[PDB]
C-alpha cells in the first residue's frame, strides 16, 4: 500500500484534470527515470524518499510500456466517472515486471498458500498444472507453503498430487523433474521429486549451509512464549481450542470444528508479538491469522535460500503470491513479486512467461483467454 | 410509500471491496469511508466504544453511556425527525421498534467477552452483531412478515437447515421473497430456483395453512408470485395489487430502457466489449458473451451504472429503478425492492413494527435499498449468520433461548 | 445565490478562526503547513483542486518541466465552466466551485507566479494552499483585459478600528479615477458622521486629490451588510442615499425583521443564563448583538460559547421558519446578528450603478468569513487577500491594467 | 502534549455525540485518570505508553477529573449543545491539572522569552507577577536570540522587566534568582546588585552540559552554510549569511528607503540542511529553526538548557515548571521539565497567578 498508492493518486489527479486520456507521457517518463535511478543508486534516491518502505529494483521497470500495453486493451482511461483503481494499477505493476525479465527466467516460486491452493485443501487445476508443466521444462520451480508437517513427503505429496499427476505424464522423460522444488514450514524443510513423480526430503546437510543459523534454544523459548500467551488467550475468552506444538512451529487450533472469533485470534496475535518484545527477542518469526500459527522462519528467507541455492541471480528470479492475505516481511525484497488476486490472473501471468522473449506476444495479467 | 423513502436510483471506491472477483475470501483483513456510508449508526457505535476502549473503561461499568444512547435510540423513535439522533447522524432511518441497545451490548460482552480484548477494539463486524441482537431484542410483540433478500442470503438454493428454519417460521408469520431476477410472469423459472426450498414446503406445510403465507416478489417489485398446495409457484395478477404501487406509465418504462440500451451500445464501442444486449420486459442488461463467458472489467460496469444513470437525470425522468451491477454483468431494472417491501407489507396489512428483513448490505447501495426505511433489518454477512438470526427468531418469547446472531450450534 | 444563512459548517477542533489564539502570522501558516485541510478545502475547493494536482505533478517529478498539458487541460475546463456553469465537467468535479465571470488563464498565472518565486525549484516542499491562492487572484487579474467597473472592499476584512493606511489611501484614491464601493458589517442606522469616524483618513484624503476630477461621486459605503447606503459629496464627507432610492433593487423582508431580532434576544438571554456571562444585549432597528460589560476594559466570552450561541441561533431560525436573508457571525469578542447580507449588498451595488459583472471585482480574506453566508465568486470576481501587503500589490497591479502583475510583495 | 491533548480531545467527543458529556462521566474520567498515575509510576511499561508513544514522562500524578471539574464549573463547556470540547480547551485543562500537581511549590520557574514574553519586554502587570514569584522560587529565562558572552545586548530585551526588579526584588536579594540563558544552551547570565546582566564564566558551569568539540560545532555551521549558499542562488534571494561561532543564519537585507523571503522557502532550506547534516552522519542536537522570516541554526536546543539550569540550582523535576508556546515550534521541552502551554499573554497571567497561590484560590489559566 505504499507504491502501488503512490500512482493511483497520481492518475487521479490527471484525471480530474481531464488530461489523462490525453498525451501523458511527460508525466509517465518522469516517473519511468526515476524509477530506473532508483534502480542504479537504491539508497538516497528521490523514490527512496517519497516512498520510504519501497524496495529494492532488481529490474529497470519499464511503467509507460506497461500503462501503454494496459490502456490499449482495456481503455482504462475512456471512462469519464471512474479513475484508474488500486487493482488496475497493481496489473500495471506486475505488466511491468513481466516486461522487465527481458534476459529470462530461471526460477519461478509460487505461494502455494496463496496461489495454489487457497481454498485450504489438496491442489486443483488442470490448465494451471499444465502452465506449471511447461514452464518446468524451461526453468526451476519451487513452492513455498506454510504448511507444518515436518519431513514426511508424503502429506505435502497429498496436496499436490494433483500437480504431481501432470507431472508424471510429460515431466518424467526430458528429466524436467528434477528442477522442482517444495519448501515446507515457510523455510525449514525442503523436498524435491524423482522420476515416479513422488516428493523426497532433502536431507539437511544437502541445503542447510545456505539457511542463516537460529539458536534451537532461541527457536523453543519463541515456541514457549507463545504457548503461555495461547494458554491465557483460552481462559480469557473461554475458549473451545487446543494448542498444538511442534519443532518449530506452535499453532492454536479450535477442538472439532469450533469457530474462533476473527478479533480473538488477531488480539492473540497481538499479544505474541507484544510478549516475544517483552523479552527481547531478535529472531525472526511468523505469528499467522488464517481466519492461528506461529512458525520460527519466514517465507522470504525462504526464498533467499533457494535462491542460493540454485544459484540463481536477483534478476531471473520471479515470485507469484497474493499480498491480500496477509497484512510480514514483504517477499519483494528478495525477488520480483507479482501481485496475483484470482486463478484466472495467475494463469494469465504464467502465460506470458513462457512467451517472455516473444515479441508477438503481448503480456496480460488479467484475462488468459482474452 | 415509496415518495417517502429517500430513493437515490441515479445518484468511488479506488480499492473496490465491492469487488468479489479479487475478494474472493472472508474481507476481514480489508474500508472507513465505504463501511461508515453502508451504515453510519454502526461505526456512529464504533468510533464511541473505540472512545471508551482507549480510555481504558470499555471493560468496567459503561451503562451510563450505554444508556444515554439508549435514550437518544427511544427518543429517535418517539420523533424520527426532530430528535437529537437526526441531529448526529443524518442518514439514520426509521426505528420502526424501541432499540434495547445496552441488554444487547450485554448479551454479546457476555457470550465473546470484547471487552476483555487488549488490543483490538470492537470492530465493525461486532457492532453490526450487536444492532442485530437490539433488532431482534425489540421484537417483544413478535413479526408478521419476514423478507428476504434472496440475491443476498439464499442464493439455486441449497442449504437444508436453512428451508428447515424457514418453514418452521412459515408456520407463524407471512415469509416474503424478494428477488431481483426477472423471468416475467412465468413462474416455472422462478420455481426452479426456489426448488429444494418448495420441495420442503411440500413436507411439512402443506397439511396446515402455512404455505398460504408464502411470497415471492420477482422483478425487485414487478412480478407477484403465491404457492398452492401442491407446492407450487402461481401469478398473482398484476390488477390483483398494482395499486399498492406508485403507477410507472408503460411509455416512461419502455423510455428507461431505451436509454439504458442506448448507453450500454456505447459502453460496448468505447471498450471493445465481448458483450451483448439482452431486453426483458420491464429490464435490460449487458450480458458477456460466451467463448468459443467473456469477461467485463469490474471499472468498466461501474461506469456503466453511472452513464446509465446521468443520462436518465438528463431526460428528466423521476420513476424509480435499480441500475446495478452483479459482478459479471450489467442490469437495469425499472423496479425497487424497497416499494417491492412496501407493497408486500400494504397487500398483507401488515404493521411496520411487525415486519423484519434480512439482507446483505454488503452487496447493495443504500441509493437503492435505503436502510431502515421499509422494516427493520438484519445485516448478514454469510448462512450461518442467517441460520443464526433465523434460529434466534423461531426463539423468541423463549426466555430460555439466548439471541445469537453469529454462530448456529456454539 | 446559494445563500446558507442558518446551515452551519463542519465543526473546527482546532479553532483556526479563534484569533485570541491564532494572532500571530507566523502561528497560522504554521498551522496551514500542517489540523487544516478540512477547514482549507471548506473555504475555497477550488484551490485545494489545484493543489492536489500540484502536489501529485511534484511528487511524480514533473512539476520542474513541461506541465502545459496538465494546465492548459485544467484551463480548458474553466473555459467552458465559464460558459456553461451549470452542467461543466468542473461543476461535476467541484460543486461548490461558483461561477467564472471571466475567461480565466490560469496557465499564464502559473508561469508567471512561478518565474518570480520559483516555487518549482524546490524538492522538499511543494506548492502550498497560498501559493494557489495567489496563482488564482493574479488569473482574476489577467482576465480583466477588459477593465473593472466597480471595486469592492470588505472593509472589515481588508480595511481595519479605524482606517490608517496613506500607502492604501493612495491606491484606492488613483482607483477611483472605477466605482469604488465600501461594505461593512459595521450598522449606524443613517448615520452618515459615525461611519465617516472609520473612514477619516480615508476620506481627508479624497479632499487633496478626488475633488478637481469630480472622482468623489464614484464612493459608495453599504453600512449594515446591505441596509444603509452614502455617498460622497463635494467635501469628501458622507451624506445618506435615502432607502426609496434603491431598495427596489433589495429583496423586501416584512418589518419578519424585528421577529428575527427578538428570536435571537431570547436564545442570547438563555446563552447568558446559561454560561453566566458577565454580558448585556444590545438591540439595534435590523441588528442585535451580545456584547461583554465592562470590568468594574470589558470581559471576555469563549469563543466556543460564542460558537455555540451562533448555532442555537440559526437553528431557532429554521424551527421558525423563517428564510429572509440574514447573517450571525462570531465576531470574536462579541456577537451580532444582522437582517442583511453583504453578499446581497454588492449585488444591490451592481444593480444601482447597473455594471456588468465581468466589470466587477471583490477584495476580501475568506479565512474570517463562512461560504454560506458569502458564496464563492457569486457575485462577482473576488480577490481572496490576507494582509494589507497583498491588498496593495494586487490594488497596484490593478492600477497598471510592461506591468507584470503581482498579488503577494508590493515592492518586490 | 499535541498527541495527549487530541487523545482527550476524541474521548470528549465521543462522550458528546453519546448525550452523556454532561451527566456523569467520573467513571471515564477516572479510568483515565489511573492511568496516568500508573504512567508516573511504571512510565516504560504503561498501557498510556502504548496508546500513546511520545506521551514522555510525568514527573507528578496529574489531578485530570479535579481539572475537568475545575474548568467545567466556572466555564460549563458540558451545556454546549452543539459545540463539544476543543484542542484549546484540553489544553487548558492540562494547564490545569499540572498547576494542581504543585501541592508543595516550586523552586525554578522557566520561560521561554521568544513564546511568551515579546508581544522588546513591554508589560508591567507580567513583570509585577514576575517579580513577585522572584521571592519565593529560581526564575529562568531562555532566549534563541544569541548574543555571545555580551550581556548589554541581552538585556535590551528585558530592559522594563529588570527595570522594574529595580525597585521591588533589590533589598531581598530576588535578583540573585534571575537567570537568563541565551543561545537556548550557550550562554548564561546574571543580575547584580544595580539591576543589570552580567555573564557567568563559561567555565563554571559547562560540567552541567554535554561537551560538543569545536570540531563538531563547526561542521554543523558548515554544512549549513553551504546549503544556505545554494538557496540563495536557487531562489535568487536578496539575503546574506550572518556566521556566529554557535550559530548562522538567513538574514533578509534591508530595503533601500527588509526584504522578505517566501515562507516555504524558509521551510525548504531548513529541510535541505537537515537532510544533508543527516547524510554527514552528524548526530549532534543542533536547531534549524523557521521563524517567520529569517531561517537559524543553531548548536544547541531550549530542552537542553533546562537541563542545565536543573543541575546547576539543585532542583527536582517535581519542582520546575516550563512556560512556553507550542503552536510557535511545532515542528520538546515536555521530557526535561512540566511544561506549560500557553498561547496569549492573559493566559500567561492566569497561569502565573495560580502559581502565586499554591499554597481558597480556584486555579485559572484562561482570564485572570
Amino acid at each position: 500500500d505504499s507504491l502501488i498508492m503512490f500512482l493511483v493518486e497520481i492518475f487521479r489527479s490527471l484525471f480530474v484534470s481531464n488530461c489523462i486520456d490525453k498525451n501523458i507521457d511527460n508525466v509517465l517518463l518522469s516517473i519511468e527515470e526515476m524509477f530506473i535511478d532508483h534502480y542504479y543508486n537504491p539508497q538516497h534516491s528521490r523514490l527512496k524518499y517519497l516512498i520510504d518502505d519501497v524496495g529494492i529494483f532488481f529490474t529497470k521497470l519499464p511503467i509507460t510500456k506497461a500503462f501503454h500495453t494496459y490502456n490499449k486493451k482495456y481503455r482504462i482511461t475512456k471512462r469519464l466517472y471512474a479513475p484508474p483503481t488500486f487493482n488496475e494499477v497493481r496489473h500495471i505493476l506486475n505488466l511491468a515486471q513481466i516486461l522487465s525479465l527481458e534476459e529470462g527466467l530461471d526460477l519461478l516460486t509460487f505461494d502455494a498458500d496463496e496461489t495454489l491452493y487457497p481454498d485450504g485443501h489438496d491442489f486443483n487445476d488442470e490448465v494451471l498444472a499444465s502452465y506449471i508443466s511447461c514452464l518446468l521444462k524451461k526453468m526451476n520451480i519451487a513452492i513455498v507453503t506454510a504448511a507444518s508437517y515436518n519431513n514426511d513427503a508424503e502429506k505435502y505429496q497429498k496436496r499436490l498430487e494433483n500437480l504431481l499427476k501432470y507431472f508424471s505424464k510429460h515431466n518424467i522423460k526430458d528429466g524436467s523433474y528434477k528442477n522442482f522444488y517444495v519448501m515446507g514450514g515457510e523455510s525449514n524443510y525442503l523436498f524435491k521429486c524423482n522420476e515416479e513423480a513422488t516428493l523426497y526430503s532433502v536431507p539437511e546437510n544437502e541445503w542447510r549451509h545456505y539457511k542463516k543459523f537460529v539458536d534451537y534454544d532461541t527457536v523453543q523459548e519463541i515456541l514457549n512464549i507463545s504457548e503461555k500467551c495461547l494458554e491465557k488467550v483460552i481462559k480469557d475468552f473461554g475458549l473451545c481450542a487446543q494448542i498444538q506444538r511442534k519443532e518449530k512451529s506452535i499453532g492454536l487450533v479450535p477442538n472439532k470444528n469450533y469457530m474462533i472469533k476473527y478479533e480473538v485470534l488477531e488480539e492473540a496475535v497481538i499479544r505474541i508479538k507484544k510478549e516475544i518484545i517483552k523479552n527481547k527477542i531478535t529472531a525472526p518469526y511468523c505469528a499467522f491469522n488464517g481466519g492461528l500459527w506461529v512458525d520460527v522462519g519466514n517465507k522470504a528467507e525462504g526464498l533467499l535460500i533457494l535462491q542460493k541455492l540454485l544459484k540463481i541471480q536477483k534478476k531471473k528470479c520471479c515470485h507469484i503470491g497474493d499480498q491480500f492475505l496477509h497484512s510480514d516481511f514483504p517477499t519483494r525484497f528478495c525477488s520480483l513479486t507479482l501481485w496475483v488476486s484470482n486463478p484466472q490472473e495467475t494463469k494469465a501471468c504464467l502465460k506470458s512467461i513462457m512467451h517472455l522473449n516473444i515479441k508477438s506476444f503481448i503480456p496480460e495479467v488479467l484475462y488468459e483467454n482474452q
